[PDB]
């Protein structure tokens, strides 16, 4: 038993990260098969990012101005192309450790592990969330741009995001790995904020199953509501309207416990409005939302 | 900016887990060189568990007995051994991807990262802190035991954990790489449970100054306190005494910042003593206790690996 946000082992995607060096900027890439991605602002000074041109940026560049280091090891950069925010340099030599893979473009409230690196190299990982604002809570510096985001499912792991900046809220924004921003957010230091952000309400109760499976039951009350009732309550509260294609990906564990999706909004509900009294659930004084349904199912059945 | 629970890479630890299989028993080891290390209970039927002769137990078994899979690929056993609670099994074949390594004993308070596994093969990464009661607060399923927790130390991959079991309030129970339980614990089904526990000021100290790095000043006072003072304060909200020691593990955060150890006392006092204000440090409701002043510092300046 027990609980925690826990990430994917991050091997598989290790065994990808490169460095990406052009003139004064140096970042990080994905070396897939013959294929570094990376952030095409590699390719801009400091001064350029304050008002790119990247068609005629990358006009500017040869094959040579890239210097891709797979550890001390370069890699000859043989074609470069740009695919929206992200760069795509073709390189001699296809990385024997590529996993199987796919690229996703994930969902605000779905889960994913950042393996934060600089200069190609890791630091090390944690679990984010896409928040309906588009942003995650991450933790990344200076030199971080180019690490990624992605889910492990058996062999497969689906790449979902690539860092590129820090908003001034300290939040973080970033692409997919075809170069789409999650966001309205553009790779320019142009003024852009993070708008307003709610509570991932089908995570909350996720978690609260989380807690059932693991014995912390005191915020059971046995009620029930409907999603209508409890959806004006929850409004109250910045949650997101919980609908019932929410209700569905809660089925597991509604069925692994038995207990009624509805009874459980009716225990959130309570907890709404009474707040925990000083009590904690899971070790949290806060409502977690950052455990998607998947997550909990899981972690909860030791899947690989 | 930002701070996270942040665990280490784990690849370099992947690349060592194997499946351990003795009849009906299986778990995790770990493969280091030609050595697979792993819990001796793997020699234990369930009922062997209830009271095991470990001496007799595996003096009876052969290297036949174990079947070792890396992956798909199998390992043969040709020698085993005992060393307290952990079994050494000599295989014919060597990792070729054993890192540098070394076998460490961790101190309360200190955290590391668990790599936990199953039938050989890893599920998910996650950091722990090693309890003053010599448990750590895991997320462990049956078939986990064998997996392991380290640090990255510089160029060294220090495996500090093997995790045995869990106790009956949900807390987790293990060993060091040598064998020896981290607490009054033993590897047998005996009546056994965690004793107090105290919050480990130390790391609260160490994460509001990461919290200051990252912008937060809300909490921050003009008061200073003395080591005394501050004490009398901590035993009532059941907080490990700070030593000097403590205080000079946070002298890199003190100096980055610029705020006195003492300053910080204060503050964290005044945090005991009123609460946190129906505000949040860190994405965190209450004070947390699970980051080392070394975490904040590794986490804050990017440290790499
Ligand atoms: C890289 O982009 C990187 O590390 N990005 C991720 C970061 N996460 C936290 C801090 S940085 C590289 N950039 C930098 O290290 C950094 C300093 O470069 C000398 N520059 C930037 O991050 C820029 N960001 C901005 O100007 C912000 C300002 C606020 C905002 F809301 F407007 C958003 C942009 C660039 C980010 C990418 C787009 C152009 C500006 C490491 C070399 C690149
Ligand atoms: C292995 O020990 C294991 O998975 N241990 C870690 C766990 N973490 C959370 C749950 S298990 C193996 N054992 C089991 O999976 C499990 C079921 O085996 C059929 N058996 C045990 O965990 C035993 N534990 C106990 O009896 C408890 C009871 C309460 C306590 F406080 F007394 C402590 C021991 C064994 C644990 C190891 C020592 C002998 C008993 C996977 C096959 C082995």
């Amino acid at each position: 038993s027990g609980f925690r946000k826990m990430a994917f082992p991050s091997g598989k995607v290790e065994g990808c990260m490169v460095q990406v060096t052009c003139g004064t900027t140096t970042l990080n890439g994905l070396w897939l098969d013959d294929v570094v991605y990376c952030p095409r602002h590699v390719i801009c000074t400091s001064e350029d990012m304050l008002n790119p041109n990247y068609e005629d940026l990358l006009i500017r560049k040869s094959n040579h101005n890239f210097l891709v280091q797979a550890g001390n090891v370069q890699l000859r950069v043989i074609g470069h192309s740009m695919q929206n925010c992200v760069l795509k340099l073709k390189v001699d030599t296809a990385n024997p450790k590529t996993p199987k893979y796919k690229f996703v473009r994930i969902q605000p409230g779905q889960t994913f592990s950042v393996l934060a690196c600089y200069n190609g190299s890791p630091s090390g990982v944690y679990q984010c969330a896409m928040r309906h604002n588009f942003t995650i809570k991450g933790s990344f510096l200076n030199g971080s741009c180019g690490s990624v985001g992605f889910n492990i499912d058996y062999d497969c792991v689906s790449f979902c995001y690539m860092h590129h900046m820090e908003l001034p809220t300290g939040v973080h924004a970033g692409t997919d790995l075809e170069g789409n921003f999650y966001g309205p957010f553009v790779d320019r230091q142009t003024a852009q904020a993070a708008g307003t952000d709610t509570t991932i309400t089908v995570n909350v109760l996720a978690w609260l199953y989380a807690a059932v499976i693991n014995g912390d039951r005191w915020f059971l009350n046995r009620f029930t509501t409907t999603l209508n009732d409890f959806n004006l309550v929850a409004m109250k509260y910045n949650y997101e309207p919980l609908t019932q294609d929410h209700v569905d990906i809660l089925g597991p564990l509604s069925a692994q416990t038995g207990i009624a999706v509805l009874d459980m909004c009716a225990s959130l509900k309570e907890l709404l409005q009474n707040g925990m009294n000083g009590r904690t659930i899971l070790g949290s004084a806060l409502l977690e939302d950052e455990f998607t349904p998947f997550d909990v199912v899981r972690q909860c059945s030791g899947v690989t």
